[PDB]
């Protein structure tokens, strides 16, 4: 059981992982705050990506389907160099 809200303000701070880039295919929210639910089934080409707040929804498209999977990316894991 787990369940959060919040709206648009002083929201990329510490409290959260601010995903740059990545935009919500369901609601439209960008950057993605908190947890990047990224589908496993579509390719890395068409990777997409939903908010925590839209991670329980269902979105069809072209490719993507109901049937895919999402996985919840809490930390954005990247090259870091420096
Ligand atoms: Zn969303
Ligand atoms: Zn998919």
């Amino acid at each position: 059981g787990s369940s959060g809200s919040s709206g648009q303000q002083m929201q990329a701070e510490s409290g959260f992982v601010q995903h740059v880039g990545f935009k919500c295919d369901n609601c439209g929210i960008e950057p993605i705050q908190g947890v990047r639910w990224h589908c496993q089934d579509c390719p890395p080409e068409m990777s997409l990506d939903f908010c925590d707040s839209c991670s329980d929804c269902l979105h069809e498209t072209d490719i993507h389907k109901e049937d895919h999977q999402l996985e919840p990316i809490y930390r954005s894991s990247g090259p870091s160099s420096g």
